[PDB]
């Protein structure tokens, strides 16, 4: 399934895409390389727009 997440970070900011079979498994993908990238902190998503958002 197509999933996007917009990391904006406190400084880091980017915009990132990526696939998964449902949007949990997007979430914690985008959620490990968000981590990974150390960012996280504020975790928002919707199933509308089917757009992941992301922000410390």
């Amino acid at each position: 399934m197509t999933y996007k997440l917009i990391l904006n970070g406190k400084t880091l900011k980017g915009e990132t895409t990526t696939e998964a079979v449902d949007a949990a498994t997007a979430e914690k993908v985008f959620k490990q390389y968000a981590n990974d990238n150390g960012v996280d902190g504020e975790w928002t998503y919707d199933a509308a727009t089917k757009t992941f958002t992301v922000t410390e």
